[PDB]
This record gives C-alpha cells, sequence and structure tokens, in this order.
C-alpha cells in the first residue's frame, strides 16, 4: 500500500496473508474455513496466516492453517486477469475471535463514490521498493467505470472495478495481491493489478466481487 497508514494490530482481522515460505499475496476470510484470493495469487504448497500483524514477528494472535484445496474460477483469464479470483478451503476450520474474523459478501454491488478500505502488506513505495512488516490501510473510493477504462483502454471488464485517485499517491501495490477491498462492512473487491503503483490517471484495478458472491457460495456450499 503506498500512501496509507499502519492500521493497527488486527484492525483487520479478516485479512489473511498467503505463505509459501514467505508472504506472497493477501487473502479474505469469508467464514471458518474459506478464503477468497486473487486467482493470479494461485500456487501449490500454500499455508493461510490468519491473526497478523506484524508478518515477520509471532505477536501471538496468529493461525497459521494449510490449505486442503484451491479453486480457481472457471472462467479465469491468465492473460487480461478477467475473473481474478479464487476459493482457498482450510485443512481445519479457524478459529474466530476478536482478531481472527470473517468479512460479509456483498449482497449487491457498490456504486462510484464509495468509499472503501484497501488493506495489505506490499510494497509502500511508487517510485522504489520498500515491504512493510506490518498491515498497511487505505481509504480510497470507486471510481467511474468511465475513467477506469478511459486509464486502461481494452483493458477493463464488467469483473473489474477501479479505486483510487486519478491524481496518484495512494493505491496499493505489489505484495497486496489478492487482499481486501472493504466497502460498508461488505467485501467488494480484490486486489488484482495496475500500471505501477500510485501513479497518476494510474488507478488499482479491483475483481468486482459482487458478481461472484453466486459461485462462491455454491462453491463452498459443495466442497
Ligand atoms: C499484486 O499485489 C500486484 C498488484 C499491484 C497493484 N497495483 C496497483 N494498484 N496499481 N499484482 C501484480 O503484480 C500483477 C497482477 C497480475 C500479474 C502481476 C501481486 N500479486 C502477485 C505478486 C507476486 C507473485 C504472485 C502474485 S504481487
Ligand atoms: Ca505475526
Amino acid at each position: 500500500i503506498v500512501g496509507g497508514y499502519t492500521c493497527g494490530a488486527n484492525t483487520v482481522p479478516y485479512q489473511v496473508s498467503l505463505n509459501s515460505g514467505y508472504h506472497f499475496c493477501g487473502g479474505s476470510l469469508i467464514n471458518s474455513q474459506w478464503v477468497v484470493s486473487a486467482a493470479h495469487c494461485y500456487k501449490s504448497g500454500i499455508q493461510v496466516r490468519l491473526g497478523e500483524d506484524n508478518i515477520n514477528v509471532v505477536e501471538g494472535n496468529e493461525q497459521f492453517i494449510s490449505a486442503s484445496k484451491s479453486i480457481v474460477h472457471p472462467s479465469y483469464n491468465s492473460n487480461t486477469l478477467n475473473n481474478d479470483i479464487m476459493l482457498i478451503k482450510l485443512k481445519s476450520a479457524a478459529s474466530l475471535n476478536s482478531r481472527v474474523a470473517s468479512i460479509s459478501l456483498p449482497t449487491s454491488c457498490a456504486s462510484a463514490g464509495t468509499q472503501c478500505l484497501i488493506s495489505g502488506w506490499g510494497n509502500t513505495k511508487s517510485s522504489g521498493t520498500s515491504y512493510p512488516d506490518v498491515l498497511k490501510c487505505l481509504k480510497a473510493p470507486i471510481l467511474s467505470d468511465s475513467s477506469c477504462k478511459s486509464a486502461y483502454p481494452g483493458q477493463i471488464t464488467s469483473n473489474m472495478f477501479c479505486a483510487g485517485y486519478l491524481e496518484g499517491g495512494k493505491d496499493s501495490c505489489q505484495g497486496d495481491s489478492g487482499g481486501p477491498v472493504v466497502c460498508s462492512g461488505k467485501l467488494q473487491g480484490i486486489v488484482s493489478w495496475g500500471s505501477g503503483c500510485a501513479q497518476k490517471n494510474k488507478p488499482g484495478v479491483y475483481t468486482k466481487v459482487c458478481n461472484y458472491v453466486s459461485w462462491i457460495k455454491q462453491t463452498i456450499a459443495s466442497n
């Protein structure tokens, strides 16, 4: 996250870190046994880490659970990143408490202008590299589809939406992928992609979660 702020130990209890010997992507806990992330974050040997603040220090509230199965969206396209969403099942149910909670799925889509909270352990510099050990947060509004498509002509689909500031300075970045975008208490987006980080006229692109609620609910119920 570039231009954001330190969230504070477990102020985002649904935020998880995907670990394959090191943090590589973010994720969102939707219930005791399931996590939602980006399909482009897929890989074998995934260990889900919950209740994390400083990902390089054991503070006492973390829960490390191995993934039993991964399900990338059936129509995920790695070239265009269309349908960039995947489900990850926990080998054993997570212990839900205060630092470890799930985030509700949307009942309907959010509109442009709506403010959301984007979080992650990704790069914090837009013209360099510096990865944080503590969870970073950023409040950003959903941008009009017109400004989104204008910024990325011929690249935006109905399964994506832009959020951030066209003036640059605040945005998600490498390391934040798969992470949450929560608007009005609902998981409306997943950190997907963008051109650079916090660059003017280049907002972050997020997977439009509201389009996948049926698939998510049906897939989880059948697995
Ligand atoms: C993701 O954190 C990044 C997101 C950058 C967000 N940029 C904004 N908001 N301007 N995604 C990427 O680097 C790409 C998307 C598809 C291919 C590359 C990460 N996801 C992964 C990373 C490393 C390894 C695997 C997935 S960083
Ligand atoms: Ca920790």
